[PDB]
Formats: C-alpha cells, structure tokens, sequence
C-alpha cells in the first residue's frame, strides 16, 4: 500500500460551480445551471481560505476564477474538480457515489410533502388520519410543539419530512402505542422502495410530555436503506482494512462496510477534534477514515446564508493545519464535497455542481492540477491504494499522486 492511511474529508455541499447537467436539476422551479457555491460566496461576502489555497483550491479549473482565492504558483498538493454521474443531488447519492456506486434511481425528496398515495396508504393501514398541515418540511422539534396537543386529543398521525429523503412519524406514547408506531413505520418502509416514493430513511419519533413542553424518547427506531451494491468501504472491510467513520457517514451508509464508527458530530469543530483524535489512535496503523462535516449544508446552504457559509469555510480553513500536523508522512489527505448548496440561489435545496478535490501528503514529490474527473474516482483511488477491487464505477488517480 502506497499510502498507509487515507483520510477523506467531505465538506458537505461545498460546490465549485454548476455541472454540465445542472439544468436537469432545480430549486423552487429554477434550474440549477447558474449555481456556484464557492464562486458566489466569494464574490458576495468574500472568502479567505489561505490554507486550502496553498494546497491549491484556486488552481482548480473554472471558466471564471474564484474572486478572492488566488491561484498558487507553488502549491503543496494536487487539485481538481469532480463531476457527479448519479441521477441525484442528495446527500446519500453523493456519498454512495464517492464510494463507487452509480445511483440511477435517485431518492425522492418532498418539498411539498408526501403525495396522496403514500399518506392515503398509511392512513388506511394504521386506521389513523394524518395531520395534513404537518405533511411538509418541518423542524422535528417544532412540529411536535405545533401539533402535539392536537395529536394528544385526536390520535392523528404526525408525518413530516426534511430537506433529506426522510419520512418521520412523531407519535405521543400515551395515545399511540410504540408497537403500533413501529408497525406503521415498517409498513411505511415497505411502500417507499421505488420512485416516485423512494425514501432513504423512515424514522419513528416517539415522544412524551405535555403541551408547550415535549420530550423525544429513546424508543426511536430507524429503517434505512443500505447501499444496493458493495461499495469501496465493503471492499476494504472485507479485506481486513480498517474503516473509521466520523459524523453522518455511518448513518448515510447504514453502517455498511464500516468497522469503526466514531459517531455524530456536535458541530464541524467537534468533528475535526474527533478526526484528529482518530488519527492519533495507536490502533489506527493502517486503513481509511471518512469524515463528513455537515454544517456548511445544514446551517448555511439550506438557509441561504452566505455570510455564515463564508465564516464556516474560514473556520475549517483555520483548523486545516491541525489536521495536517496530525498526519503521518505516509498518510494521504483528501478533501471534497458531495454536491453544491449555493447560499445565493433561489430555492432552499442542494444545487447540482462539480465538487473540488484537494489532495495532500507530506510524502508528495510533486504538485499541481489533475485532469477533471468524476466523484467515484475517489473510491477507485482508495481501492487502488489498498489493493482491493473497485465497486461500480470510478477510475484511480493514484498514479498521479506518486
Ligand atoms: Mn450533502
Ligand atoms: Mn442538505
């Protein structure tokens, strides 16, 4: 194995400009072809990311340069941008492709709530009406505050969603028995396996308490889809190669091919702490770490907050030298994203964009820019490095790094 360890960090949603097929995707009816997460942030609120620029962020080919991220004539790493092949721009699709799958049946998202077929089906199975005013994207903690009292009186189901392909059912334990909530969720899981209702995850959300003061209970159950084919995580795990997960990674893959889940992040910074700790483990002598830093997407992209997005990027850039200081000489660091989420754009959804790829190792004997590639080339490079099979798609760029 050329690199003894590889650390892949996903800056969730950090796109670097509309993809060739961007107009096949949209935001509140507006096609994605004008989106440009990094570029639009830079030209509106500014963007100071000297540590990523030094690796070569400003060397990645673009029609027009990042306004405030200059090219670097003496870069320390290799950079390029990667194009998504899968027909979805959601988080699960992007990560699964980064690990080598080609998703041609993209998960459905429901900005206007679940269709009548799904709701009507669940209503008939459960014998309970669904509260239609709650069938829409909704803070899980606010929907319970808003319709909890009603549910306590009527026993109606509260079914809601998020920006993700997720269906959640909140049900007060006093009026809706756990056993029943689970059966309903299982039935729900069974009728959402194909488009136009393909759901990544069904979540039972039991809760207790009283009006204006509710508490979610540990009786939560999840019903998630695993990758439909072995990914490079499976290839590594099957070969006895360690796979460490940080952040949303375990959830996204439903644990498939993950030997060491380090758990959810409290925040990006707490995630970077956890990655640094993981890198320092005496047991972690060989293998792969896979970290998702989600704040860019959840707090800033979806909320169309460019100022905050900028700050979040700056704060990651400030911590990047800590990650690098913790690398062994024969470690490789890869930084990328899973789609865009342009905070200057119409809508409040992800945007179909190229994603940056930054590559760094102290053992590098060269630097510069790689040919533009595809998401799954990341998986193939990792597979190549550890001498395991590729999954569905992807081509290694390992030979360019050595
Ligand atoms: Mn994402
Ligand atoms: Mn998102």
């Amino acid at each position: 194995s050329t690199f003894n360890r590889i650390h892949l960090v996903v800056l969730d949603s950090v796109g670097i400009g509309a993809a060739p097929d961007a107009n096949n995707f949209s935001n509140a009816g507006v096609p994605d072809g004008a989106s440009d997460t990094l570029g639009h942030i830079s030209k509106t609120v500014g963007l100071n990311v000297p540590n990523m620029a030094k690796i070569g962020l400003g060397n990645i080919p673009r029609d027009t340069p990042l306004k405030t991220v200059p090219a670097e004539n003496h870069p320390t790493g290799y950079v390029t941008k990667l194009e998504e092949v899968s027909l979805g721009k959601d988080t699960m699709t992007g990560h699964w492709e980064i690990m080598g799958l080609n998703i041609t049946e993209p998960f459905d998202t429901f900005w206007n709530g679940f269709p009548e077929e799904i709701i009507s089906k669940i209503e008939k199975f459960s014998g309970r009406k669904v509260i239609r005013e709650a069938n829409k994207p909704y803070s899980g903690t606010a929907v319970i505050d808003d319709f909890g009292p009603r549910q306590m009186e009527t026993g109606e189901l509260i079914i809601y969603t998020s920006a993700d392909p997720v269906l959640q059912i909140a049900a007060h334990e006093d009026v809706i028995p756990l056993d029943e909530l689970y059966r309903i969720c299982e039935y729900a899981r069974s009728i959402t396996l194909e488009r136009p209702a393909l759901l990544g995850r069904i979540i039972a959300r039991p809760y207790v308490g009283k009006p204006r003061n509710f508490t979610r209970t540990a009786n939560r159950h999840d019903y998630a889809l695993s990758p439909f084919a072995p990914t490079v995580l499976n290839k590594l795990a099957d070969a006895g190669v360690s796979t460490y997960a940080v952040g949303k990674i375990n959830d996204i893959f439903n644990g498939s091919g993950i030997t060491n889940d380090m758990g959810h992040n409290k925040s990006n910074s707490h995630g970077v702490d956890t990655l640094i700790k993981t890198m320092g483990l005496s047991a972690f002598t060989k293998g792969f770490s896979f970290t998702n830093l989600v704040d860019f997407d959840a707090l800033y992209g979806h909320r169309r907050n460019a100022h905050g997005y900028r700050d979040c990027l700056h704060e990651f850039d400030e911590r990047l030298p800590e990650i690098i200081a913790a690398m062994k000489v024969d470690d490789l660091l890869l930084i990328t994203a899973d789609h865009g989420n342009d905070p200057t754009y119409a809508g409040t959804d992800h945007t179909r964009e190229y994603v940056p790829l930054l590559a760094y190792s102290p053992s590098f004997t060269g630097n510069g820019v790689l040919p533009v590639g595809h998401y799954a080339d990341i998986s193939a490079t990792i597979a190549d490095n550890f001498g395991v099979d590729t999954a569905m798609i992807g081509e290694s760029f390992l030979d360019k790094l050595i």
